[PDB]
């Protein structure tokens, strides 16, 4: 049975607004209601991994997973295994694969982050969940972010928090937050970003929504505004919307948006919005591919709607060679020629390199680079052609070429990283010196950039 290079994924979301589900939430797994949906032609062909986000989750993890085995079931006839499932009070994550996948998967973590302090930390925060499938690793972040139309700089800090404090995967690799330690990374959850427009315009919102005419509301949305000016999520993707928005609606039906402000609200508007989002990170020139993104129409026992997306997502396979693991192969080398790491600090340090990758034995550490002044005040730190020659522990090229070196960039005087970044070595060439990039971040915000160009040689 040939190992996969695709798999699909499932990612849903859903504020369940403290109400038990429906018996029926099957189409929230088919990809059917609005937006981008799913084929009719695919409805029996289970997804590989399915991986289902809840906020205002009233069920016990025990109840949940019988309704999501139970619904899987049902379309597929597939009995799908619990990978993992972690709740922080009414926020969860449940991970579900293919039996088949279940000897596939390992280096199962989870955990969560508390957002806030004093009055703001008790209910808002996040829970994740990250493994290997084969030689890929999969990170998936469930957050419930701050509420409130006026509080958009609160969730971008509720996102920071979060990317900063959830300790997934690879724990060697201790420079880097989750934005840089997984192929494939989904953040997902009710974000609570909002239609940035006056309360009187609330029925011009509710108009507009029942003509689908979009434009006007997407264009005030928080969420992309703030990432277009990276005050968040920076380097994150998302799929196009085109279904309406997906909060707040009266309970029972979908034909009623309940936007004005109650006692029960805190005497806050609720405009109609797009609180329920999907988005995603992956390495560079890895396949993934949104082929799904929308909302249910028929699940109505929530002020929310479910939300879904699935990708296709290419994965590698746990490659064994005669030397690697466990030796090096002499037949492999990556060599970085003129680099330089241009910072963004006013600091005055020496900085040195970590080049951290599952391609090799453990991290390699550079010499310090030599600092210069840029013209428009930066610090541009050279390596010249001082880099370590990296020795993967497999030289094949159908292995080395799907790898990705992580660059941290740290203070000799603290040991403290000052950037991260990722270079991909899927190359147009071997044997050849070719340019490289990466921005580097810190803390999910941008620090500076690293550029050089590379020479891979492989076994080929
Ligand atoms: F979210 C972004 C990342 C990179 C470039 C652009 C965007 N959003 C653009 C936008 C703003 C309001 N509606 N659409």
């Amino acid at each position: 049975q040939p190992e996969p290079d695709m798999i699909t994924i499932f990612i849903g979301t859903w504020n369940m607004g403290n109400a038990p589900p429906p018996k029926k939430i099957t189409s929230w797994f088919l990809s059917k209601g609005q937006g981008k949906t799913r084929d009719d032609s695919a409805d029996y062909i289970p997804h590989d991994i399915y991986v289902i986000g809840t906020q205002e989750d009233p069920l016990s993890e025990k109840e949940w997973l019988e309704i999501l085995k139970h619904s899987l079931q049902e379309i597929t006839s597939v009995t799908f295994k619990t990978v993992a499932i972690h709740t922080l009070w009414n926020i969860r994550i449940v991970v579900l694969a293919k039996p088949e996948h279940e000897n596939r998967i390992s280096h199962i973590c989870t955990d969560n982050v508390k957002t806030g302090i004093a009055n703001t930390l008790g209910n808002k925060g996040a829970v994740g969940v990250s493994f290997m499938f084969n030689g890929t690793s999969l990170g998936f972040v469930n957050s419930h972010l701050t509420s409130g139309s006026e509080k958009k700089l609160r969730r971008n800090q509720n996102y920071m928090n979060i990317l900063r404090f959830l300790a997934l995967g690879d724990k060697k690799l201790s420079p880097f937050n989750i934005t840089h330690r997984f192929t494939h990374l989904f953040w997902f959850g009710d974000l609570n970003y909002r239609v940035d427009l006056p309360t009187w315009e609330a029925e011009t919102i509710i108009q507009k929504i029942k003509q689908q005419q979009y434009a006007d509301l997407l264009s005030h949305d928080q969420l992309l505004t703030e990432r277009r000016e990276q005050k968040v999520f920076l380097h994150f993707e998302e799929e196009e919307i085109t279904f309406a928005p997906t909060y707040r609606f009266e309970r029972l039906t979908r034909d009623k948006y309940a936007y004005t402000k109650q006692k029960a609200t805190g005497m806050k508007y609720n405009l109609p919005s797009w609180c329920d989002r999907v988005l995603w990170k992956s390495y560079p020139l890895v396949h993934v591919v949104c082929q799904s993104y929308g909302s249910t129409s028929d699940i109505m026992t929530s002020d929310h709607s479910p939300v879904f997306a699935t990708f296709e997502a290419g994965v590698t396979s746990q490659f064994v060679s005669k030397n690697g693991p466990g030796t090096v192969d002499s037949q492999g080398q990556i060599e970085f020629l003129r680099c330089y790491a241009t910072l963004k600090t006013k600091s005055q340090t020496k900085f040195y390199l970590e080049f951290h990758s599952s391609c090799l034995e453990s991290f390699v550490k550079s010499q310090e680079g030599e600092n210069e002044e840029g013209s428009e005040g930066e610090l541009v730190v050279k390596f010249g052609e001082t880099l370590p020659k990296l020795k993967p522990i497999i030289s094949d090229p159908e292995y080395l070429l799907d790898q990705h070196i992580l660059i941290s960039i740290k203070s000799s005087d603290s040991d403290e990283s000052y950037g991260e970044g990722c270079i991909a070595l899927r190359l147009e060439a071997t044997e050849t010196q070719l340019p490289i990039y990466t921005p580097l971040t810190h803390h999910g915000e941008l620090t500076g950039h690293f550029q050089g160009e590379i020479k891979l040689q492989t076994s080929q």
